[PDB]
DNA sequence: ATACCACTGGCGGTGATAT
DNA sequence: ATATCACCGCCAGTGGTAT
């Protein structure tokens, strides 16, 4: 493991995408592997190597890449673009959002969970999706809900039943009446309604089928809206 | 050297830079070290040393520590301030073949009938925000539905219970497996799954509490995808 | 609580290799 | 000119040890 390469498998996902979109643009503007290299400040080397998962790339040499590939990043990768995105905040202040905005989907788990840091894409990938008109993100993301936590007796007032998507958002103003996550035993998630009922801190579930938590519960981020798959069509 | 670390002269004071600025603020936030430590994601030996010119700065962290050190990069390094920047044109891009937002909110009725070329408008408003996976490049929309006639059985795949929103656009393929808008007699709707059934093709409420049925019938336009309305939440 | 050290791992690179 | 494999230099970053 110091003797061959290891690479994840979404990190081969952007090297893959990439790599099919080199393709038809050389045709385009003739161009090459060698070509690449020398049109920044390197050799071919390895290149390739990228495009085929050998080596994972730099960010910054992928932000070479779509320049010269005339193109985005989220065409061939979309994290890197979150990556690149914030780092730019860091210079003026603000989120243009424009168009797209990105954020991932996640096996289905905390991953540490915020106020400290997120390892980053982390152990999980779930290629992430986007695209509604998409609001501030921050350290947002989006979910599938497996456990039935709430799901509405059958038409009641929301829902959220399997496989469905819900969206986290953790630097969010979390109050009574909204939809939200919180925290238990160190580890346990459950997503849930909030509520100042008698005048106290509830979780309820659209589904009665179930319980209710009140003292030691700490809200985490509110989910903002729900998509469903896309697997609905395949 | 090389069996030490190399030297160059604004490729070290940036850091200087930064802890020159660091104690000022260093206490007025609320942070220590190990705090930088932390939050960031490596060790307190590690964060310490560079700002020592001891180590140089990647394009990455650079950004990290300002959306804490409520600065901008250029404060302390422009020689970064400039890497970053010229990435986020890699980002810029332009106005893809993917939405700046679509499709109306709607009252059922006559979708407009593509027994011609469909030709719609009775009132003319609407209200909707909210995009996709860009597609209906022709005539299709959203929709609310009222009525149990998708709703599955309480803990169940696909769903669709009441006023969730939906998608149509009947320019695509459209066959049995996907959701389906469809009426009869160029009048009704309730609208179902499709399925391959011998002996003719039907449509199956997914609430098998509900009859199910099939020539005289009709096959309009396409689901693709429903999300929850954006106000469902806040 | 922060400044300092002897160490290393697995990415970011060249350079010659079989299809 | 596309995939490819046997090796090194390398600096961000770390685990003890101090202050």
């Amino acid at each position: 493991s110091t003797k061959k390469k290891p690479l994840t498998q979404e990190q081969l996902e952007d090297a893959r995408r990439l790599k099919a979109i080199y393709e038809k643009k050389k045709n385009e503007l003739g161009l090459s592997q060698e070509s690449v290299a020398d049109k920044m400040g390197m050799g071919q080397s390895g290149v390739g190597a990228l495009f085929n998962g050998i080596n994972a790339l730099n960010a910054y040499n992928a932000a070479l890449l779509a320049k010269i590939l005339k193109v985005s990043v989220e065409e061939f990768s979309p994290s890197i673009a979150r990556e690149i995105y914030e780092m730019y905040e860091a210079v003026s202040m603000q989120p243009s959002l424009r168009s797209e905005y990105e954020y991932p989907v996640f096996s289905h788990v905390q991953a540490g969970m915020f106020s400290p840091e997120l390892r980053t894409f982390t152990k999980g990938d779930a290629e992430r999706w986007v695209s509604t008109t998409k609001k501030a993100s921050d350290s947002a993301f989006w979910l599938e809900v497996e456990g039935n936590s709430m799901t509405a007796p059958t038409g009641s007032k929301p829902s959220f039943p399997d496989g469905m998507l819900i969206l986290v958002d953790p630097e969010q103003a979390v109050e009574p009446g909204d939809f939200c996550i919180a925290r238990l035993g160190g580890d346990e998630f459950t997503f849930k309604k909030l509520i100042r009922g008698s005048g106290q801190v509830f979780l309820q579930p659209l589904n009665p089928q179930y319980p209710m938590i009140p003292e030691s519960c700490s809200v985490v981020g509110k989910v903002i809206a729900s998509q469903w798959p896309e697997e609905t069509f395949g």
